[PDB]
């Protein structure tokens, strides 16, 4: 996988609450980012994960994190897209339209047959290092629970060195503290 | 990503429940199968993470899912954990060794600077493919009941074609219908 | 150009009146075709010279001839535009999507840098080969009314050997006969 | 296709206005061209195309467009061919001969199983710029009045930035405005 | 040089009194034949050398040797030059038009940075070998009746196998008869 | 063929009136030369081609063309020849001995097969570009009038560009 | 063999007395080293082998000689063996762990098949010139006494150049002083 | 190193008691063979290290175990030696010539500079597999006592397949049988 | 060297005694062969070897052997040279021609920035074999009485094999 | 052949009369010198060969020609040879040791599949150029007068240039110089 991998430079139009933007890899320096691929625009269980992304918003600007959702589709249908569908309307964060195909294979998420991103999220830290990857099957959507909890853990380790988050870990729960006498212990 | 893909065939040795064993693909075909990569034996994130899998494994078991670990340590290695550590002792799936790092390199796993598999997690279905995928960086442990979920979701979708599992979904939750109609409707 | 050559195989999914349809060569073995290309659903020229070219598609089909538009957006997103935009709605000819960008790639229409087919048009023949091409710029409408001139000399030609259509030629006006007595008389 | 690239620079000897010149990318430089490829001089097809382009070009020349005649014949048979048809005596622009198949081949227009040229039209901007392109079978030919059209499109493009032209535009009718807000709505 | 080698395969249009003709290397076959290169059609040199062979056409024929001019111009065009020119109006014999270059590379006699032929004659037996070569520069006449020597010096040579034509040879001169006792002594 | 082209440079021995001199391409700076190929020393058509040449050699002096030779023999064969044939002993010119075979592959002029020169004639004019090129079969000899014709020709144009008659 | 090369560069964690440190080819300039390869921690041979280079490490480090043992576990299996056995627990040298198996294959000595190095051990002086090379198969353990001898036999050669150790050399023996006279006598 | 690995064919001239032989691989099937290389006649580590083998010699017959001594020398040379040496005299085993250095380059054994083989011994068994190698120095001398242990524990271990030997192992003394409960416990 | 190697087939013309004669390896099958090679018919050192061959052919046609001369001068240059030279006028045996220089080739024999044979002499045996060879500098002649008594030894050692002297 | 070649660098150890001395290419710089290459020392060919240059070498050293025998034996065993055969105790040369057959293969003298030396002798003057060259098969003794015979006459032309020695020459005997009026009179 592309775990502890820096992100690639990238250049791509984005539709973002009413605005066509772009995007680079400049827009992501000195920020926490989440790339939240998915296949299609107009699509079932795309909509379904990008509202639920859209629903924990707020909790991620809170910790400073950004959200890029990206699929092939242009950022004209992106816009449409939003416009049309009740769901897409209360998307806030910027929707990535991504034709060429770049910003995907840069992430090596394509479906090479289909022209299509697969169900992958991508957690990214200030200097550009993929710290968590989740990729799911065409039918099955993610949670946003379970990103929220990695990128809180991943936050918790950045800002404690010499501390790692065992397993489950939650804020307020006990952290390890790696060290030769710890080893084997546990 | 490896998502949609079958695994490669392969022959490690593991631990289980005190006895040595050969594991082959042949051992995962018509089964559901978690291959569970980690790190190094006697480190820190590493058991809390097999414990916490380990918990889990009643109802694992129940939904017809075997669990495979592997870290490049050997198979001897895993034994000696096993008797040492409170946590490993109560492990009674496969712990198999990829000292040759094959079958790490088969999932693409390897962390080639230190000869360590990394945290990624893979859910295989009967015919050998790779439904759910998870990868956490070094200091980051990752949580069963995620993987359950997407286990249960990924078996769904199974038993139930022309049915996908929108995101957040549980048992009992309504799933969407694919079809022209619903195109651009959610 | 690609002037004088065979189509390739091909195998697209397709939007047309109300039904999502596959779309391959096949389809265009024995009939004229109009392989009609454009950039962008959702975008500014493309909707005018789509809905052009369905003002004349009730001659077109009573001429034999069929059409289909092919963009590199899927055949979701042309679902959706026919349903959103007054002009797509009035097409009754297959819409093909091409977001793996094969087909448009067959036809040596990619713009690379974005993932967009150019403004080409290619009319076809019943034995698959390219009898006339028409590109402009990305600013620059087509106009149906020249096409359908084309396709006329085009099926002319095919139907009378040894008669050519001289410049500017429309039906019931004078052909040439090629032969040696006409060499350099005109 | 050619669309939206630069030409290649070319060094031709041509006739024109009872004189033999020379002809390169320079002399196309800063200038409207248009490069109008035919098979070969004393055949049927290619005399009426040439006719009703010197039938076109005191307009041309109006809009400060040059037209450059190109086949695979000397210059030589240009000159005499001016002398013995009636058709191509009115011709007053330049008749370039590409025996070496350079110039032909610069633009991809070479049917190389017949050392001649096809009948392939392009439109050039004064930077070199390929912006629209014409090719039709052997035995169809062109009409001037769509080349007209199409370079007064480009032109109107040119000379306004942040306008496109419709399908069927021509001078004094409305032209689009690409904007965030008109995606969609035609 | 080619002297003593084969002729190789070629089809190519030719003019010849007033029709249009194919010629490949099967009409060569049994018959000698002369194949007689220029550079241009309706060039400003007076086409005198093929007028020279014209006036010596009838005995060539009688000897059994057939004639092919050849240039890289078409036979449209040998059938207007034919039309245009008192010398070339005297031509019996096929005008071959070379366009794609395959006769004249053949005869390894293309000018590449001209895309004509140069002024070669190559003496071609029934047998298919060159027997005899001759290139000039502009304005160095390639005399017919040098040519005619050539050729029944030939034609006696493979008459009369064990006999050699010495400088100078005519029919009613001596030959030589190589041997043992004559090497050294002439 | 090499119409039009620039000889190369080259080094060889020759025989010419009773001397073993080299020639090279500086020999042939700022002279017409003709370099005249035979395929062997002691052979039947070469003599009757050489001295036919030998006969005219008068005149294409008097032209400023010097004519050198060549076969793949030796100078010391070209001397031993010059000794005991009549027709050859009559020769004024330069005999080039090519044994390498380097002069006859410049000229594209090699019978492979043979290790033997070709019967080829190559005029060249003083800035070394050759203008009129003549390839024989081995059974069929020259004719240096012919020969003598084109000279004065390449002479002539040289002398006065575009001089050649109009197309009506 | 690797007899008489110089050692690579290295770089690896190690387990010594307690504690983790890395161990570099610049631990080795200036010192006689033992490179002591084994299969596998927690095995059976392996424990054997290392008890009885341990049982001559006093002596060793008398003769200013390190050792190190080389296995492809990890430093952390080290300690944990070290631990949990009580003949590792008397090791007092470095411990190295090679999971990338560079150093291994650095001495060629990598079991490709199992990921588990040979049973090699080499002396390498203080210039990192290998010096006597030691491999025994997988079942057969090696006899220190006998790499004590070759250590001795080495150090004497480097410290009285014009001498060498025959056959069975032990210090106070006589050894050999190659010379012309010497040459075919013993 | 060749552990555990096949030797390859070969044919050499050999001195053997008195007379000259031809030796293969096939000579080497179902023994137990030594090769035992060394660099040159008439030298002087090599005689001692040849006569210590000779000493062992009727130990090393009745263990069913055959000798080849290798040098780069012809076999002349060894008859010479063996004739003029009193420790060369006592050798019974036969000695192989390796002018062509094959056998020593199928053993990796050449000194490329010298073209003389290396000091090293070969253990080989029955099957041909190499199951134990000893290379020194040039000043080094062997010691055949450690050869005849390893021999030993090599026909030990292929008799007694569950049983492996241990450090310092020689005849009568405590033997290891890998198994899961020994694993770590030694 | 080409030592103990078979010699590779060929096929030349060659002048012997009057006549022009193809041969070929055949010719050379179950009988003693000297391939004596040299650079240049009408030269210097050339003819005082051939003629010192020549005084001993006599004497080698009675062990069997034959002796075949080749330069890469033509058969034609042979006979002139045979005609015109007392010293060659003497040779009955087969002069072959090598203007391709295949033949000096095969025995790895040509000077290549000269197109001429080196001084070489090979003796080969009713097997294709070559037992003996020989080269010297443009500048010395070889001997024929050293060849006579190689070619009478390797008869001597074809005929009684190992019968070479015991070292002691 | 390498008649007329320059020798190559080379650098062996050598045996001459009771030392062993290191020869290179600059021993032979501004001398004359004699490589006599053989095939095996103590072989069962008497070395009459060698005993014969041994009693000539007194006159070849008056001459200044040293004398090298080579073959790819080591200098020890000339040494070995030397002390043993009555013959070769008379050398006083340089007997060259070339056991990694660079010497041998400088002068392309090697037979491959024995790794010994053919019978070859070389003739090299002062500015290392090989004026000639013998090889004989076993048996076929290389006489040293004809060498001394070759040695005087190389020594003679390069004293004097411009005179070449005829067949047969020995010193007293008239030599040839090569003229014009010289050639064809022999
Ligand atoms: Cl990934
Ligand atoms: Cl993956
Ligand atoms: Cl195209
Ligand atoms: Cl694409
Ligand atoms: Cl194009
Ligand atoms: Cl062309
Ligand atoms: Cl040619
Ligand atoms: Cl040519
Ligand atoms: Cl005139
Ligand atoms: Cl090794
Ligand atoms: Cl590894
Ligand atoms: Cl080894
Ligand atoms: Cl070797
Ligand atoms: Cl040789
Ligand atoms: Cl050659
Ligand atoms: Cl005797
Ligand atoms: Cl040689
Ligand atoms: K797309
Ligand atoms: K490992
Ligand atoms: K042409
Ligand atoms: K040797
Ligand atoms: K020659």
């Amino acid at each position: 996988s592309l775990i502890n991998t820096k992100i690639k430079p990238f250049k791509n139009q984005a539709f973002k609450n009413g605005e066509f933007i772009e995007v680079t890899e400049k827009d992501t320096e000195g920020r926490w980012s989440v790339f939240f691929f998915y296949p299609a625009d107009f699509s079932f269980v795309c909509p379904t994960e990008l509202g639920d992304v859209a629903d924990h918003y707020e909790e991620l600007q809170k910790l400073g994190v950004d959200v890029y959702s990206v699929s092939t589709d242009t950022h004209f249908t992106h816009k449409a897209w939003h416009s049309s569908s009740e769901t897409i309307a209360k998307i806030k964060y910027a929707m990535i339209g991504d034709p060429t195909g770049a910003l995907t294979r840069n992430f090596d998420n394509m479906r090479e047959d289909e022209g299509l991103a697969d169900r992958a999220t991508f957690v990214v830290d200030p200097q550009g290092i993929i710290q968590a990857i989740e990729v799911t099957a065409e039918g099955i959507g993610r949670d946003a629970s379970d990103l929220l909890r990695k990128i809180k853990a991943a936050q918790y380790v950045a800002a404690h060195p010499g501390e790692v988050c065992p397993a489950k870990w939650k804020e307020g729960e006990a952290t390890l503290a790696p060290s030769l006498d710890l080893v084997g212990k546990i």
